[PDB]
């Protein structure tokens, strides 16, 4: 299988290795940065190379930059910046894209676990909250950082809490959240879900990944559950 | 889209009014028993009807004797009676048929949630354990009733515990099993998960449905997830 990754930072540098790695073929890397065999520095570089899916592991913007061209271009897209959807109006352009190329758009689950249930729950849930818990220093400060709504806080946290917008297009609901900066070296996030077809409460500690603590190691991973169901026989 | 169901009981009946209110068709229904407007006897009868894919929601033995059969008629399946893959032999086959004729099999989720990360992270569980809790009446009394592996489990409860098959395939391991017999009125689900990833922690607590008590009402709507991705450009 031909695989195209944009962006080399901690994930994708993760990435590249466990490509090699599993007998995937890198199509080619696309970066501003870095070095690397397959490295690119432009989309249209990128886009000139066969493959079979297109992996985004850089920014919010790079999917609102990328992704139409990408599936114009013939290629399918494993998203991982889902918080790019947070705009209603981009994500309405990306599903409408699809339609008429018969292309698809991958949500990675990221960094929880649950998704699955969630989203076949959608069309039956009544409450769902997400509390997340971090590393204050990057915020400067602990306590408290933020309490209100998925939307809202899209529109205070601009490329980051990408979790946040994948519950949204998951549950079909404006996810509540609750931003908490704590003396944690890991990253912990906490959902409640409530609805007609019960109730379910997952909880996640990820170890954060060395090149960027920000990160859940669990998200880089996310993606290669992707990649293997488009290679394998059994789909989980 | 064209959708065949095997199986017309409590999850089928419920699938069979889900696919005609949602724009999707109902192509056939495969049941020894019970009646519908486009229902058949046989697994041949079934797979002379154009499909785009087929729903096993029936038993464990129906997976074994329809599986390679629907897979060689061009046909990917969804199944939910993942126990039948505890057989680890009819597993192998499976994954050959597969292979050859490229079709895929999924993996519904069920009556849990998780699998998305569990799989994601399969390479690095260092332990997943599984505990379940039921209404004790079926069992005749009250109390822990097992506590073992799930392939033990499998072998203990026969035609059930698929969740524990679903979790074992997921994390590539033979995960531990402990089984809850109390005054409940529906299955309680938790899983617990430990690795080099971190940990995760899921509670499922399910509503029965009416007409087959034993099942929970989220292992319906798990199927109708893997039908929306299937339809839709946008995967979750
Ligand atoms: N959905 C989830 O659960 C989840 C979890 C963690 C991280 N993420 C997302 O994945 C990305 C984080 O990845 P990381 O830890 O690899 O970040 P990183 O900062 O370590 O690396 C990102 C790389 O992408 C590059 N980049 C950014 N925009 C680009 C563009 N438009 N074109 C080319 N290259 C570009 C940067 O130069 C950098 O090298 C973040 O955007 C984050 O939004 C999602
Ligand atoms: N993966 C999970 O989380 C999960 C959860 C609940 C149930 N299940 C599975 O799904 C099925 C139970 O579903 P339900 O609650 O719909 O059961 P049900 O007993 O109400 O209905 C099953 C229907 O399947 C038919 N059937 C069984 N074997 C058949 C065969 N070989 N050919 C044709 N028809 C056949 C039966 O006659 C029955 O009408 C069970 O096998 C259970 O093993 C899985």
């Amino acid at each position: 299988m031909l695989v195209g990754l944009i962006g080399y930072g901690a994930i994708g540098k993760f990435l590249a290795e466990w490509l090699e790695r599993n007998g995937f073929e890198i199509a080619a890397i696309l970066d501003v940065r870095g070095e690397h065999e397959k490295m690119v520095r432009g989309i249209d570089e990128f886009l000139q190379r066969e493959m079979d899916v297109a992996v985004e592991a850089a920014s919010q913007q790079a999917v609102k930059d990328y992704a139409e061209k990408i599936l114009k271009a013939g290629i399918d897209l494993i998203v991982l910046s889902t918080g790019a959807f947070a705009d209603r109006d981009f994500l309405s352009r990306v599903r409408e894209v699809c339609r008429k190329t018969g292309r698809r758009v991958y949500i990675a689950s990221g960094a929880i676990g649950g998704l699955d249930a969630i989203f076949s729950a959608s069309e039956l849930i009544e409450e769902i909250v997400l509390t997340t818990r971090k590393n204050w220093r990057q915020f400067g400060r602990k306590g408290v950082i933020f309490e209100g709504s998925a939307s809202e806080a899209a529109q205070k946290f601009p490329k980051n809490l990408n979790v946040a917008a994948t519950l949204s297009i998951a549950s079909g609901k404006d996810v509540k959240v609750r931003l908490v900066a704590d003396e944690v070296e890991e990253n912990i996030h906490e959902i409640l879900v409530r609805g007609e077809f019960g109730e379910m409460e997952i909880r996640v500690r990820n170890r954060p990944m060395r090149e960027n603590p920000k990160t859940s190691y669990l998200a880089a991973l996310s993606v290669t559950r992707i990649l293997r169901n488009l290679k394998e026989g059994l789909v989980v």
